[PDB]
């Protein structure tokens, strides 16, 4: 029921909000734009590590792009389902952009707790702990909190950077409940590992501290139980769904463009791979009255974003019963027809870019960086009496449990930028 | 009147675009959002040049938040608006959306044509020209041309980025005319200076190459000519005063919490000078629950932002009519009640952070920067036969007059960061 979906609760309350009554969508937007973990994003790597200030991208403009494209996405689906159902209009009193505000906000905090270094400071924090000096604590915890520790992703730390509860402030940012739905596409826990092969089952959303935080959140909205066991799990949000396409078009693209303008892809391939993509809107003589490269292929990434939002609103549209009643499988990009492009242009992205040398460069530094300052952080932990242990949480750690000292160490390290990680490492090091 | 103020045109159109037959406003935040200037936003210089990936804010981040200030302050104004004049919505078919999309538009390009390292960057590039090498092509050119080169400012850089056409793209991004009137703020060229107390006389806001283009504007919009002279000036547009009012309130309240929380400024000064603002409608228990700094400032900041919004509308809507006819004189946060204790912030922000040793080196460091990379390009233009013009050519810039390529030199140094522009610097003395 997409009454039940569209829900204006906010934590910490006990009077039903009501649409008639308003606008709240939008304080999201804004209370995500003047936060702090919000302005972390900007020395934050996307692909290419310690940026040197160039005109490739950060995590900040990657999620700005991605959040004009859901907007825009938004828009397009709100309008048909408003069509496809009056009562929504007529009686509760939704309106087109409120889809837009929903999907828009959801696309710009989606990747918030990512930590310094992308994807390998993930896998180091996990390596850290898995073979490395926290494997000491694999006996003093439970398996579901071991299985959080050694298979640390950024869309847990996400979740809770966004509701996260300090004395005087509950609630965190205290967003609404239809945005939390629409940021969460891993509605489960870290056990069991990889259940089957849906979609929504490759990791999982939250840890176990917050997770009693999220099943408040899947009641208010109504998603659909998953679990027949003991662990916890349910169905997908729709509209995150058209968050993840928006993510998944951008970054295909945009990763694109930006390896021919770097010199490490040649541009002949930008035709040879694109143009089925703008050859149905292409205007030639524009194309070959501009006279560098960066011009011809931002007009040939505008057509792709053009063409790709179209195709994957009447994906959406085609198989929304599914979607609502749960049995959908696949991503929306997957039912598409230029599949074969998106999974050429990837592979040579893969072959070009993710495997060139000052990119492995980069990640194996972080590596070393990353494990000195949790190790670092945990001996501090487990002895507190040194003198040494207490300089060490002056400078950097300025009552609980074992686990939730842990995952509080490793949010703290991912908060931190490139560079400040950088820094603090030569410091530790007196260099 | 309103109808040919809130205009739809963009450059090169022979069919007029109206309203009924539609959106127009935001594909130019879509289009900002994606352009490399924008982009090029992230490491420029704010307030502290260098930033050193602190939690001190960008070019960038300044821009979002005033962004989101004017979408609210546009929407509010709008509101009243088509309360007051029904028949802007009865018949021509505006909504209240409209002008918050206009002014959030104009709010987040409003500074894409700053040069690296802030005020003192423009204050280089001018005194290169005055008293320095550049003084020498004084006798070349007409006054009207010297005085914009010894007067740079970003307004007018920022226009001509917006507006630039090269071979088989015209228009540059094309925006349109209502967002392009909301955005200048100073219509008027580089002479005479200072020709009274307005406030839309301190500086100008086109160049002379971009003069016609303006003048095409000016005609579409229907804004009220000022000249009485040879020299051509215009009132201001109506939405411009929001744009400045949500610069104002963004930078100045800003300013202070950041000093705050460097170090700069004791904490007890946060309530000083704050409470007036904020003794309405603060919550003296949570204020009390919060631990830590950061979060009583990042409250007050909130609670200040919203009075100040809210008396800022009041304002412009007492006086609409004397802005609509062109008579104000003022901005409306001259108008206000808590003027005093916006001085006394300034006051304090002057004393404490803009002649703080940091700053000062930097801008130091900046100036030297900044006339050997102008030095270096003039050099190479004067003469072009040497191999060591050709290897600058080469490096720094891959049929024209010389106004035309001194402003071009003026602009190709003003799209670098202070990152780019430093290394740039040393790999020029080889260090
Ligand atoms: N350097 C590097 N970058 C990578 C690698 N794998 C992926 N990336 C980049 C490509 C994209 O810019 C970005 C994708 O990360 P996102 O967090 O946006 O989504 P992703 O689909 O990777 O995962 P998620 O939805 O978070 O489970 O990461 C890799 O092995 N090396
Ligand atoms: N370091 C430093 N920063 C300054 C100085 N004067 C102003 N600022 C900073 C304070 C604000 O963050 C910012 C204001 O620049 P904006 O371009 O936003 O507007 P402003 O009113 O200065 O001028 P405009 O409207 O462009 O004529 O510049 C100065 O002397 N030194
Ligand atoms: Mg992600
Ligand atoms: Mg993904
Ligand atoms: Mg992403
Ligand atoms: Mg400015
Ligand atoms: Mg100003
Ligand atoms: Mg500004």
């Amino acid at each position: 029921n997409w009454e039940h979906l569209l829900s204006l609760k906010r934590q910490g309350d006990t009077a039903k909000r009501l649409r008639i009554e308003q606008l709240g969508f939008e304080v999201d937007y804004d209370r995500i734009i003047f936060s702090a973990p919000f302005r972390s994003l900007q020395d934050k790597t996307q692909v290419i590590p310690l940026s040197k200030t160039d005109f490739v991208h950060t995590r900040l403009t990657h999620s700005l792009e991605v959040s004009v494209v859901g907007r825009s996405l938004g828009r397009m689906v709100g309008k048909k389902l408003l069509e496809k159902y009056p009562h929504l209009e007529q009686v509760y009193g939704y309106k087109f952009n409120d889809f837009g505000a929903i999907v828009a906000a959801a696309a710009l905090a989606h990747d918030i707790g990512n930590p310094p270094f992308g994807a390998s400071g993930e896998k180091a924090i996990g390596e850290f702990f898995k073979n490395g000096y926290g494997k000491r604590y694999k006996d003093s915890l439970t398996a579901k909190e071991y299985q959080d520790l050694i298979k640390f992703e950024g869309n847990a730390n996400g979740f809770k950077v966004l509701s996260q509860s300090k004395p005087g402030a509950q609630g965190g940012l205290r967003l609404s409940y239809a945005t939390l739905g629409a940021f969460m596409k891993y509605p489960k826990e870290s056990l069991p590992h990889k259940p089957s092969d849906h979609i929504a089952d490759k990791k999982y959303g939250f840890f176990q501290s917050e997770r009693a935080l999220f099943e408040d959140v899947a009641q208010e909205l109504g998603l659909l139980k998953r679990s027949t066991t003991d662990d916890v799990s349910w169905s997908r949000h729709p509209l995150a769904y058209l968050v993840e396409a928006a993510d998944d078009i951008c970054y295909t693209i945009i990763d694109f463009e930006d390896g021919i303008n770097l010199g490490l892809i040649p541009e002949e391939y930008a035709l040879e791979y694109m143009v089925k993509l703008v050859g149905q809107t292409i205007d030639r003589n524009k194309y070959n009255a501009l006279q560098e490269t960066s011009d011809r292929v931002s007009y040939l990434r505008a057509l792709a974003i053009g063409t790709l939002i179209n195709e994957s609103v009447d994906t959406f549209m085609k198989y929304e019963e599914e979607i609502l009643a749960g049995t959908f499988d696949q991503s929306l990009i997957d039912k598409s027809n230029y599949q074969a492009q998106i999974t050429d242009i990837i592979n040579l992205s893969i072959e070009r870019i993710y495997n060139s040398r000052e990119v492995i460069e980069k990640e194996i530094a972080g590596y070393e960086i990353l494990s000195t300052l949790l190790e670092a952080r945990c001996r501090a932990l487990d002895n507190n009496d040194t003198h040494y242990n207490q300089l060490i949480q002056q400078l950097l750690a300025p009552e609980k449990s074992l686990y939730e000292n842990l995952i509080q160490i490793c949010a703290e390290v991912s908060t931190m930028t490139d560079g400040k990680a950088l820094r603090n490492y030569k410091k530790i090091k007196g260099l």
